[PDB]
């Protein structure tokens, strides 16, 4: 038992982190086959990410201005185009660490873990949400972008996320590993807006269910409640409304513990109503929502990967 | 920007996980040069851990009695030694992929990333404290025992914890990699006193600190204290006293933010008297106290690891 915010194995991914430089500016790339993938902004100096014309300053590099270091050996760049807001560099070694892997593009409320890398050496793992507003809530510093999100399948790597800029509130954006941004964001360094954020619902139902897998079960109260007025409810607060596939992905959850979903979201009704009254679930004092239901089964019946 | 819970890059650990199997129980060895190390009770069955003679468990085995497993490839055990509550299982190969690594013993409020295994397989990676008793807040299920807590440091691991056992409160329990138990415990199926565990106030100011640097700052007060007038106050709210030694510690922090710790400690004195007053901090309503000063620094200054 115990209940931890836990990522992925990082090793796979470990494999796969070069650095990137042009020029002055250095990043992190991701070496998969032949291929290094990066952020396009590696072409641009300080002044060029006010306003970049990233078309056209790309014209104007050859394959020999792109330097990339796996450790320390030189790969030599021998081709390159840019899809959306990523590079591909084509070079001449395939990297003999690539894991079976896939890009995917995931859905709000899904949670990834994220490689945090500088210099194309990793700095440590963290678990993130993709917020319903398309940011995350990540920890990056200078140097970080190229650093990327992903899961595992057993032996298969879906990277999902590239990270590509901080809004000066600590809220991150990036990309899919196609290049195109989660989120209404451009690679441009100005003002730009988010929408509101709203709480992932179906992720607070998962947590709650990982509370009583573990022994923590005082907020389960004896009533059930229909779908519609639980949303009706849930709407007042900010959170997203709960779908009827959504009920469908809990069914495990709820077939585990006994617990029918629509009586759990009656529990969570008189926490959004009432509060915690100074107590705590699963060691948090407020709830969270950056669990889903698979990251609770697979924390709670220890899923490994190959 | 941002602050998030963050592991260690378990790659260089992944690489050292093996299963080991003796008759029916089978559990997780670390193997490193030609050993594999793994929780003596192994050894056991279920009956046997109620009450367990393990030197006379282990007579009763040779070499051919323990089945290691490094993904599909058998390890030939060659011979084998018990060095309190680890066994060290001699194998006929070395581990092409030892990292550079050391065997430490820390000390309570410091803190490790662990790599949680079944069967050998990595399932995911999580940040632990030490806490002032001497357990940890954990999350293991069945068949995790010989999962082991790290920190890097550059390119060299720094093993210092290897888990055992769980007391029915999700409260886990372990050994340093030379078979001591962390604690008054012992690898015995039976109830066992733990201390009362206490916060740990170097950490919680250390995290302050790191609200401080991510904008986070409503809490910091006028005032200053003394280091005397601080100890009594946090005394009374099961805080740990705060040496010259965690001062010194913490002087980094200090440096970069501009803030005395003693200044610092008014600030947390306060919140102890007063509360949060319905307010969050770097989005935790709690004081949070596993992450250590270094945890900050590496975090917030993108430390690195080869
Ligand atoms: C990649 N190495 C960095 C990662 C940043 C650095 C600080 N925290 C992070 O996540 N990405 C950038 O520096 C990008 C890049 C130009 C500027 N930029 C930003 O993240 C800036 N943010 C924005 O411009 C905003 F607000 F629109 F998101 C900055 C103010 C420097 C944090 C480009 C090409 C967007
Ligand atoms: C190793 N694979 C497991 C890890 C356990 C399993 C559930 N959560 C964990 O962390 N270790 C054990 O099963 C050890 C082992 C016998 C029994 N045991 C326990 O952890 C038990 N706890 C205790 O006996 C107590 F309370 F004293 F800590 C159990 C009740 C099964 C959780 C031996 C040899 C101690």
């Amino acid at each position: 038992s115990g209940f931890r915010k836990m990522a992925f194995p990082s090793g796979k991914v470990e494999g796969c982190m070069v650095q990137v430089t042009c020029g002055t500016t250095t990043l992190n790339g991701l070496w998969l086959d032949d291929v290094v993938y990066c952020p396009r902004h590696v072409i641009c100096t300080s002044e060029d990410m006010l306003n970049p014309n990233y078309e056209d300053l790309l014209i104007r590099k050859s394959n020999h201005n792109f330097l990339v270091q796996a450790g320390n050996v030189q790969l030599r760049v021998i081709g390159h185009s840019m899809q959306n807001c990523v590079l591909k560099l084509k070079v001449d070694t395939a990297n003999p660490k690539t894991p079976k892997y896939k890009f995917v593009r995931i859905q709000p409320g899904q949670t990834f873990s994220v490689l945090a890398c500088y210099n194309g050496s990793p700095s440590g793992v963290y678990q993130c949400a993709m917020r319903p507003n398309f940011t995350i809530k990540g920890s990056f510093l200078n140097g970080s972008c190229g650093s990327v999100g992903f899961n595992i399948d057993y032996d298969c790597v879906s990277f999902c996320y590239m990270h590509h800029m901080e809004f000066p509130t600590g809220v991150h954006a990036g990309t899919d590993l196609e290049g195109n941004f989660y989120g209404p964001f451009v690679d441009r360094q100005t003002a730009q807006a988010a929408g509101t954020d709203t709480t992932i619902t179906v992720n607070v139902l998962a947590w709650l269910y990982a509370a009583v897998i573990n022994g923590d079960r005082w907020f389960l109260n004896r009533f059930t409640t229909t779908l519609n007025d639980f949303n009706l409810v849930a709407m007042k607060y900010n959170y997203e409304p709960l779908t009827q596939d959504h009920v469908d992905i809990l069914g495990p959850l709820s077939a585990q513990t006994g617990i029918a979903v629509l009586d759990m979201c009656a529990s969570l009704k008189e926490l959004l109503q009432n509060g915690m009254n100074g107590r705590t679930i699963l060691g948090s004092a407020l709830l969270e929502d950056e669990f889903t239901p698979f990251d609770v089964v697979r924390q709670c019946s220890g899923v490994t990967f190959q």
